[PDB]
């Protein structure tokens, strides 16, 4: 019961923390290769705590002569879910995703091409410190809800490293694009010749990935041809060590939900079901920092699905879904500690955990305060410090 304002100021700041980072697919042309180029992040949550990030960097460049679309700056948007058939025996994967465009606040002949479910197969052969392996995997795709769902098996045995480092690698013209960004879609402007997908994803503190695809129609089947190579990896790092969580939980409790709509209501000050960037600037200010518009703009362009301008409840949930599916960085939690830890100690005490309540929206004197406090409290001192703020948030 003061768990609670604890679970809900939390939420806040790790929304607050959300809006902050860049965890889309960001997009942009490359008018010197008739082309886009992308980079993005991926978190791999490591099973026994911890995140595994890998930045990735691509570049697009169209395989036919015919003129494809150049978009303006923009994002995709991609839900995953991971699963094991039953009745598979080799080693494998089965994957479920929906993919987005968005970052365009309020069509190609290629666009043609992927108005129903459009067949799909992928072949890919690597390399990764030595140890070569394949992969095919075939299923179906359905641009008109930026749906694909795939089975991959692994042809040469057991693979080397963790299924979920390969998901970027093994289609992105299946992604939907809303009416208003028709005309950024690049990836099916290419079609049906096709075009070469490169990157090089870098895992940190660990080796890196370098690809190259051919993305193209065979028929009436949509294949992307796949060479990877790998190296520098630590045999005792995550990779190939295989310390990644495979199963992610798309959990979402009735209880997760209602929490989440505990820390939506300090942002949603009016109670209108949305928080405009006049209401997130409010929060802001009066956590310390001091933002512009612009940066307003940006920070709910980062989450605003509709591109109407403003973060409406649905939009904040899924948001606070992906934050809470997916580890955050030791630094992504030490910034989440000085929101609360003022004075940077590196321990946050009864006064400045009231600053941060009255600043934020709760009425509290001193009372309901030393509880809070307390229920954090492991080692007795009477102040909150950062191994206890970590158990305290899981
Ligand atoms: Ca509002
Ligand atoms: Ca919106
Ligand atoms: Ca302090
Ligand atoms: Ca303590």
């Amino acid at each position: 019961s003061s768990r609670r304002k604890w679970n809900k100021t939390g939420h806040a700041v790790r929304a607050i923390g959300r809006l902050s980072s860049l965890e889309n697919v960001y997009i942009k042309a490359d008018k010197q290769k008739n082309g886009i180029k992308a980079n993005f992040k991926i978190r791999h949550n490591i099973e026994d705590g911890g995140v595994q990030l890998a930045y990735h960097y691509q570049q697009n460049t169209p395989i036919g002569d015919g003129p494809v679309l150049l978009p303006d700056n923009h994002y995709l948007s991609v839900q995953s879910k991971l699963s094991k058939d039953p009745n598979e025996k080799r080693d494998h994967m089965v994957l479920l995703e929906f993919v987005t465009a968005a970052g365009i606040t309020l069509v190609s002949k290629g666009e043609e091409l992927f108005t129903g479910v459009v067949p799909i197969l992928v072949e890919l052969d690597g390399d990764v410190n030595g140890h070569k392996f394949s992969v095919s995997g075939e299923g179906e795709g359905d641009a008109t809800y930026g749906k694909l769902t795939l089975k991959f098996i692994c042809t040469t045995g057991k693979l080397p490293v963790p299924w979920p480092t390969l998901v970027t690698t093994l289609v992105q013209c299946f992604s939907r694009y809303p009416d208003h960004m028709k005309q950024h879609d690049f990836f099916k402007s290419a079609m049906p010749e096709g075009y070469i997908q490169e990157r090089t994803i870098f895992f940190k503190d660990d080796g890196n990935y370098k690809t190259r695809a051919e993305v193209k129609f065979e028929g009436d089947t949509l294949v992307n041809r796949i060479e990877l190579k790998g190296i520098d990896f630590k045999e005792d790092g995550n990779i190939l060590g295989h310390k990644l969580e495979y199963n992610l939980p798309d959990q979402l409790t009735e209880e997760q939900i209602a929490e989440f709509k505990e820390a939506f209501s300090l942002f949603d000050k009016d109670g209108d079901g949305t928080i405009t960037t006049k209401e997130l600037g409010t929060v802001m200010r009066s956590l310390g920092q001091n933002p512009t518009e612009a940066e307003l703009q940006d920070m709910i362009n980062e989450v605003d699905a509709d591109g109407d301008g403003t973060i409406d409840f649905p939009e904040f949930l899924t948001m606070m879904a992906r934050k809470m599916k997916y580890t955050d960085s030791e630094e992504e939690i030490r910034e989440a500690f000085r929101v609360f830890d003022k004075d940077g100690n590196g321990y946050i005490s009864a006064a400045e955990l009231r600053h941060v309540m009255t600043n934020l929206g709760e009425k509290l004197t001193d009372e309901e305060v030393d509880e809070m406090i307390r229920e954090a409290d492991i080692d007795g001192d009477g102040q909150v410090n950062y191994e206890e703020f970590v158990q305290m948030m899981t």
